[PDB]
Parts: C-alpha cells; sequence; structure tokens
C-alpha cells in the first residue's frame, strides 16, 4: 500500500460509489487533495475510452464479466499517462452483482515496447518493397521466410508462393540439390564459403532460365535457430555491358 | 476473470490467495495457500533471485515486483509479475504484504519479437552491400550501414543525429532540407519510386556518383526514410571505357 506502485478502486453498480488508492490519485494526475469523484475520474479520461469504459462496466453488468480497458490521461503537457485499468466481479450473494473492485496499471513502458515493435515491423516492410537488390531470408534449413519486392521481379516468384519453399528452388542443377547440405555443412564447421566473402552464381527463375547473380549473405540467431540473410543483385545487364565492352574492343584490334 | 490477488502477512507468515491466483500458480486446486507452496513452483535460478528479491525488500519500506516462469501445463510457461506492496500494523511495525498476479505472457511475446527485429536489424546493417541511410522528417539521420561507413567515411556513431546534407555537395546540401520540406507538404515525389543517380560526398571531400532508391514509411507522428545507395564510380569507368572504345571506331 505504501510504495506499492499499484493503484486500486472500488466502484459498485448501484450507488456510483467510488474509492480508489493514493497511488491510483497520482496515476490519474489529479487529486492532490481534493476527493475520488467518477464524474472526476471521467474529465481526466480522453472522450474515446470513455464510451469504451461505460461499454465494460454494461458488459460486465450483463451476466459474467472479466474488465481490463486501456486510456491515456493528459497528465503532463507533452507525454500521456497510459494506464491498464483491470477488474473482477464479486456478487453479494446469489441474488445481484454489486461492487465491483480493481487495479490501475502503469503501462508506460509496455506501449513503449508495443510502439518499438510496431515500428521494426513497418519498416521491416519498407525495406522489403523498397531495396534494390533482391533481398530473401532463410531459416536455418533453407526455408524461405522472406522474399522481398525486388525478389519477386527476378526470380517470377510471389511472397505468397516462395515463403515456406525451399531456396533451392531459385538455383538450377548441381546447385539445387546440393544446397541443403552447404547449409547444413556450414552449420556443423562454421567454416563460411560464401558468407562474407561474397560470390557470383547462376540463379534460375520460375520459367527454368538462368542468370549471372552476385550473391551476399549475413548470418543472425533467433530462438535458438540460424537464420540468413541473403542480398541478390542480377548481373545480366553488368555481363551484356563487359560483352559490349570485349567485342567493340576487338574490332578496334 | 481478473487478475489474481494474494497477500502475505510478515505477522504469523501465513499467505491466502484468490480463486484465479491459484489458476495462474498452476495450483492442483486441493493445495491450500502456503508460502513454502508457492516456492515450489519457481525454477531454481529463478527461485534463488526471488529470495534473493525479498531479502533486499525485507528492509522495511517500499515494493516488490518479480518476473518469472513456471513450466508444467503447455511445455511454454507461464509468465506472472507478482506486484506488491506494504502495509504497517502500527508506527515502526510492518505487518501485512499484499498484491496481485499478473498474467505477461503477451508481455514477453511482444519483447521477443522486438528483439527479433532489432538483430535482424543489424544483419541487414552490416550485410548490405548498398549504403543503407535512415533519416526521420527533417533529415537527420538514424541508422548508418556499414556499407555507408566505407562509402561516405564517417562512423555509424559519427553520422547519426547528424543531417543528411553532411553526405552531398553544394547546392544539394544547402537544398536538401527544403526537398524533404517540400515533399512532405505537396507529396510530389521526385525520387521516391523513380531513382535518380546523383553525387554524394564524402567525409573525404572527393565526390563519386551514386544511385539513390527512397521508402517511405510512417511511425508515431512522423515520415522516415530510408535510402538506398550505390557507387557508381566503378561502373561509369565502363562506362567511358564504353564510349571511348567505341568513338575510336568513328
Ligand atoms: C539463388 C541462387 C543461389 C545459389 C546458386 C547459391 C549457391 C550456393 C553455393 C554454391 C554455396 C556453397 C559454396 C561452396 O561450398 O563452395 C552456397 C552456400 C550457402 N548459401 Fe546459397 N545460393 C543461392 C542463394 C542463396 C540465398 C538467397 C541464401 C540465403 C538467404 C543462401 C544461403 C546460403 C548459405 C547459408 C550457405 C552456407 C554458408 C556459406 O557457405 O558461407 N543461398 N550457396
Ligand atoms: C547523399 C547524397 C544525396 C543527394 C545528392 C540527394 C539529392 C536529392 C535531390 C536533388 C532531391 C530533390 C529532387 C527534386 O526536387 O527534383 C532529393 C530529395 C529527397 N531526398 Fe535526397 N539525396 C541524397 C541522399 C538522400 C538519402 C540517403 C535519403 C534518405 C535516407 C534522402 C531523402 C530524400 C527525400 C525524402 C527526398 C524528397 C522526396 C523525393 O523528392 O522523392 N536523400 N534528394
Amino acid at each position: 500500500i505504501e510504495g506499492f506502485g499499484v493503484g486500486t478502486w472500488d466502484l459498485d453498480l448501484k450507488t456510483w460509489a467510488l474509492d480508489w488508492s493514493d497511488t491510483a490519485r497520482t496515476l490519474l494526475g489529479i487529486g492532490q487533495d481534493q476527493p475520488a469523484s467518477y464524474d472526476l475520474f471521467l474529465s481526466r479520461l480522453e472522450p474515446d475510452d470513455r464510451e469504451r469504459v461505460e461499454s465494460a462496466i454494461k458488459r460486465v453488468s450483463e451476466r459474467g464479466g472479466g474488465f481490463d480497458v486501456s486510456f491515456r490521461v493528459a497528465g503532463t503537457s507533452n507525454a500521456g499517462q497510459w494506464i491498464r485499468a483491470r477488474a473482477g466481479l464479486i456478487r453479494d450473494e446469489a441474488g445481484t452483482a454489486r461492487h465491483l473492485s480493481g487495479i490501475f496499471l502503469d503501462i508506460d513502458e509496455e506501449k513503449q515496447v508495443e510502439g518499438a515493435l510496431r515500428t521494426r515491423e513497418t519498416h521491416l516492410r519498407s525495406i522489403l518493397h523498397t531495396i534494390p537488390d533482391a533481398m530473401i531470408v532463410i531459416d536455418g534449413h533453407g526455408i524461405i521466410q522472406l522474399f522481398s519486392t525486388a525478389a519477386e521481379r527476378l526470380f517470377g516468384w510471389s511472397e505468397l508462393e516462395a515463403i515456406g519453399q525451399n531456396v533451392n528452388i531459385l538455383m538450377p542443377e548441381p546447385d539445387r540439390s546440393r544446397h541443403d547440405s552447404y547449409i547444413s555443412r556450414y552449420r556443423t564447421t562454421s567454416d563460411p564459403h560464401i558468407i562474407g566473402i561474397g560470390r557470383i552464381v547462376t540463379g534460375k527463375r520460375r520459367d527454368g532460365t538462368t542468370f549471372p547473380m552476385h550473391l551476399s549473405i549475413g548470418e543472425m540467431q533467433s530462438g535458438g535457430e540460424p537464420y540468413f540473410t541473403g542480398f541478390v543483385r542480377d548481373l545480366t545487364e553488368h555481363q551484356q555491358t563487359q560483352a559490349r565492352l570485349q567485342e567493340l574492343q576487338s574490332e578496334l584490334v
């Protein structure tokens, strides 16, 4: 109760009387000496979560319940206090549903973690759509997990077509049949042949046509499994320009 | 229902918890509420760190939260955040300790997902062949790839926080902040979508032909742009060789 760090509160469906903790007063940004009031509790809230609050108290009134709703208050000028109000029902007897008691939780840090994840996901999508090189992400066994827009244009598969399939569908033989062992050999020996180095190889479209590409791989670890992020650059025009360079310099020579 | 409730009074060392509280702990529902039973659900290294925490809160004053996982239900553990405070019987005697049990399995999944995305962001930043740069709505560098460091000669910690205009010659340098500013109001892109060959400037002072590709995104009321920069210094080496060789024919 002293230094608890969590607010507590009470509200009765009949007589609408409310008593919150002193730790709860600070969370609402008001109440230095003034008394607890449910109308005052409304005043601190912004007028969207308001209607969701009485919708919640009407929902928990009906037969049963469970009460948890989240909101932000205007405590400070350029910041908001995010609070998750959680509560449970206690009936007097078999007769009616009397006062509902609960807690106020400070969920500033949880919402901060939320937004950070949301930003990272949004940004990952932008990287996938914008990157000029074809970006492919596989798991420890070569199973495509992400497939960039450039990769779609280059290999002729869509993201939904490619994600879940083995990365060896992108390459001709013998590399297609050997690519699983390439990954397994790397994982046991830790001796890289393309990671950090880079290699020009031949990639294969869904058409069946083949094209010269530069491959670059980087590794990561998540939940006990590695993931490999590949970057593919189409060298079909680069060696086409080299084919121009060598044959045009022949008629000079 | 709601979250679980419990109290462990320091006087008489008893402990009682609510009906939703015991389901969170994985209580067999025959067992009664005892403090030695609570410590039997926790895993060994968690156990001692919990018991380290109560010893640090044995000092009269304050509050107590710990997070842990019990694992006997689904092969993936149940995460609980146990938060508690003190009440005092008299002026100098602390008697009861009352608090709550919070299911936080969702809170730990978002943590892990964020961790994975952050790890993958670092992997891309190290590995992408083109220079990747990320700016906010005002042109301040927020992320700076390894390839960008090698191309522009600034370090990540040097570049981040600085305006992106330090990467380009004049007059683009002085005009770049207007370019972003006009784009934000008008929404008419000139490089977003299209892809422009421009000239960039290293910290050296030297310049080079680069290709710029920009992608937009929105987060927290501010746009962010991700620039992909490719050096064309060897591409135009071959283009100059092609131009000289086919001009020597005519
Ligand atoms: C699409 C055409 C591709 C071809 C032809 C190809 C070919 C190869 C070859 C030949 C090796 C082994 C080199 C050696 O042992 O001498 C290799 C290794 C490997 N590749 Fe692929 N690859 C392709 C795409 C990818 C992509 C897109 C990824 C990841 C997203 C990837 C992941 C790996 C990994 C993890 C290894 C083992 C690590 C290493 O040897 O450094 N490959 N690849
Ligand atoms: C380093 C050398 C760079 C140069 C020389 C350069 C040049 C330019 C120019 C000339 C424009 C205006 C186009 C016009 O009005 O016709 C522009 C716009 C823009 N640039 Fe830069 N840029 C550079 C780097 C970057 C990077 C790395 C990013 C992103 C991280 C970026 C973000 C933007 C944005 C958001 C716009 C406005 C939207 C648009 O017009 O597409 N710039 N840039």
